[PDB]
């Protein structure tokens, strides 16, 4: 209960009144436990190299049985574990009694240990202290191997610590931003750095903050977009950012208010460079992490089945006002904001029962139609929407054969959204937005090349790559109400 | 006047209406002007490779006499120039005719270019076309060479197209962050994200931002630093753990703070103050080394047309510790407990007698950061130097002093007399943290045991201006922040 605590904290202050530091400075860590198993994992049973003193440290996750003479440990850090043979023999009696020493660290400790490597007879790397220091005492109780429960999101360094399918969800996380980063630059892309706090964010609610300085409220950004498009006619041809972007939206299992975005822009590039760009990342990307392009992912939890995420490009592509066409067996006359194809989307919504968005615009019932008929549609591999109207997007390049439509792509991972793409539209004129930062419109008028932008979702693109249901199993500490 | 871009509007309609797209969808270019340089950079004069055929593109920069003739250009791209020869004889006449497909190229139009490589008689390296696309029109004047002084920051991207100071400017920003990652990413350190909003400021000193999350109805605070997750993360067993990102401060702007900046702030779990002192004498060298070749630099203090002072990054650099230094240019004997009466009396008695600005408010810590700044900090400006034994008073989250009482083993570097370094052995021991008897989250975390660990903090933003030769902030970040 809360009396561990309360025995391990004046444990703390009898040792300062002992005259011992049980918070020592500095312990020089002459190999580190990961270090120490590869040096010595080849070593024969029972083999001692009792001539070369090594200094380790780690903290203590398991206390066996108080023979007083032999006793055993396990001793975790960076990840792996090793074990801790302190034998009475090897134990230098100069510095303090043996069992005297031992008796008073407690699971959880992190303790700073003097020794020589070796194996046990049975078989177990084991690290064998001639000499032992408590760096940092855990003053509660560490819970079980298998004890976590919500308790993973508020104290995360016990979930580090504990679950070891923590560690490497977040190993991996970050081997992906670092695969992402390593992939621009490698063709030639330039990583900058664009502001959080504006005046207009440019379908988000903004986060509004105030500027004590200059008296203003400002928005907190929902998307990196515009300023990268400014440093395109700025000369930068290839550029990209990986950063926070903000929503002031709804918060559930695939949602957050806060979370990372990455968006590239390709001088001179279109529609079709931006396809074979995501297919050729997203293959690369799990066969850099997995050796293979079929990944498993359990979208209805680690009880039930999985189902198994094909990455052999190239994807499927679905023209998105076709196959609302299809399925519902409609068609939709432009423009498709007219006050007739307007009502005949929410005849569809109602008929095949939707939640009818608020208010009815024609793109969001055209954005409605298509994240139940077409969206959750095909589950086995990721798949493109192509070709969404230009009434769903204002910044996209129209479409150069069909008129009404773009050269838009999103694509999907067992339906939901983890990438947004189209040709970049440059024509200051065909932007009716412009008569959004006005910054920005007039960025236009000075010449903005043909550029394909690409917007890549990591923080959904990490949950499929880890078998993760929820999005606050890929964020080290998500946002939550105390 | 505006009339120029009046008529290029006009132009750019009635271009539309002839039948042309001004702006078309995709142009396959198969070379880059710097790929363009490095390739045929070595030729002689007058050269001609007539059977490769290039395909080219850029920014038109320079419209030279219309001779119906011969037409020079001025094409850019990314940050190198090469010269477009338009020769009558060369141009296919299939396309349209030589004269009129020329006379619509304007000064900052975005042209795509169908040629061969080559050089003219006089030694220049010249692309000849037999072909020329208009891409994307610029329908405004551009301004002349260093013809901007405000506007290049509101409109970034005129600043990155007439001056190239900047843009290699900006280019050593991001290798200076490249390096800065690479360097900690090859000692086994693990890059992570920690929340941008949460619920307490804690780290250092300073006003954060307010916002309002709706559909949680709560205030979020933004960070002012990494400092408090980053350590829980060193609980977590990650023994090696840092981040590079954006800070919030709702303070003052000048030219050398900012409301938003980028920092970064590495943990590193057995190491004290003494391996983070070897820390940032190694990468401060390496990296000035690695970008210029000498570790001797020059900045201009104080504009480019007053006298310069010269950087050595020389490793060592020299230590001072605050308080020591505090005594001997006052003359004075400031003495524990410094947020005493006595001590508070003669350290702002020192304040009026050598007319110094009052902080706001006088406490004992501010009063000494401070004292500081004004006799410490614009000492060493031919060298950075340390800043080095702070007070517990002035550090709540160090730990004190292994030898010295009522300190910390906190260090800060300093250039020019300008804070660019936060460092110090982190306190470990939840007892002698005095807020936690900050979050209540850091300091149950302080409970399960923080491994003896220093931490260090980054000020990007303030080492990319000495680096890059610039005296203001707002020259080092792409769209700095500023009112209408
Ligand atoms: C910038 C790149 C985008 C491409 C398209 C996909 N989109 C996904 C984004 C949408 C979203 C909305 C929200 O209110 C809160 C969120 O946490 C998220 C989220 O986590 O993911 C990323
Ligand atoms: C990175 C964390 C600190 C380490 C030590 C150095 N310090 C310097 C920091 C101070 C500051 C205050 C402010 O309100 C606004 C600013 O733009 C800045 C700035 O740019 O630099 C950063
Ligand atoms: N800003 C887009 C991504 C980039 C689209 C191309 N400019 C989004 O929020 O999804
Ligand atoms: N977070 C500190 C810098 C790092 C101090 C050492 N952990 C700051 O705000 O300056």
């Amino acid at each position: 209960p809360r009396l561990y605590f309360e025995n391990r904290s004046k444990f703390i202050q009898d040792q300062k009144d002992k005259g011992i530091n049980p918070y020592p400075h500095k312990f020089e860590r002459t190999i580190s436990i990961p270090e120490f198993i590869e040096k010595y994992k080849d070593l024969g049973n029972g083999e001692h190299l009792e001539d070369t003193i090594l200094n380790i440290t780690g903290r203590i996750m398991r206390v066996s049985a108080s023979g007083q003479k032999l006793r055993f440990f396990d001793l975790v850090g960076d990840g792996e574990k090793i074990q801790v043979l302190a034998n009475y023999s090897f134990h230098n009696h100069e510095k303090g009694n043996f069992a005297e020493c031992y008796d008073k660290i407690r699971r959880g400790d992190i303790v700073g240990i003097v020794g020589f490597p070796g194996k046990s007879k049975k078989g177990e790397l084991s690290i064998f202290p001639k000499e032992t220091i408590l760096l940092s005492a855990c003053l509660h109780m560490l819970p079980m191997k298998y004890g976590l429960t919500e308790i993973r999101y508020r104290q995360r360094y016990l979930d580090l610590l504990i679950n070891e399918s923590s560690r490497h969800t977040f190993v991996t996380r970050t081997k992906i931003i670092n695969f992402l980063r390593n992939f621009l630059n490698e063709r030639g892309f330039f990583e900058v750095e664009t502001p959080m706090m504006n005046l207009i964010a440019g379908n988000a609610r903004p986060f509004i903050t105030h500027h004590n300085d200059l008296d203003l409220d400002l928005y907190l950004r929902i998307a990196t977009e515009l300023p990268l498009k400014m440093l395109i006619v700025g000369g930068i041809d290839k550029v990209y950012e990986i950063g926070k972007v903000f929503r002031n939206e709804g918060i559930d299992n695939t949602h957050n208010p806060e979370f990372t975005s990455c968006e590239f822009y390709w001088a001179y590039a279109d529609y079709n460079d931006l396809i074979k760009w995501s297919e050729d990342f997203f293959s690369q990307l799990v066969y850099h992490l997995f050796g293979t392009y079929k990944i498993s992912y359990n979208k209805d939890g680690p009880e039930n089945q999985p189902i198994e995420i094909d990455f052999t490009p190239p994807y499927p592509k679905v023209s998105i006002v076709e196959e609302i066409e299809k399925v519902t067996n409609t068609i939709l006359e432009q423009p498709f904001d007219s006050n007739e194809t307007i009502e005949k989307m929410i005849n569809i919504i109602k008929e095949h029962k939707i939640e009818l968005p608020n208010p009815p615009t024609a793109a969001k019932l055209l954005d409605q139609l298509a994240s139940h008929f077409i969206e959750n549609k095909y589950n086995d591999k990721p798949f493109f929407i192509v070709e969404h109207p230009q009434i769903m997007s204002p910044l996209a390049k129209y479409h150069r054969t069909k008129p009404g439509l773009t050269e838009r792509l999103e694509m999907f991972i067992c339906g939901k959204e983890v990438l947004n793409a189209y040709t970049e539209l440059n024509d200051p004129f065909k932007q009716k937005e412009c008569f959004l930062d006005s910054a920005f419109c007039t960025s236009l008028e000075y010449g903005l090349p043909p550029t394909g932008g690409l917007g890549l979702g990591i923080d959904r693109i990490t949950m499929f790559l880890t078998n993760k249901n929820s999005i606050k199993d890929v964020i080290l500490f998500p946002t939550m109400r105390p």
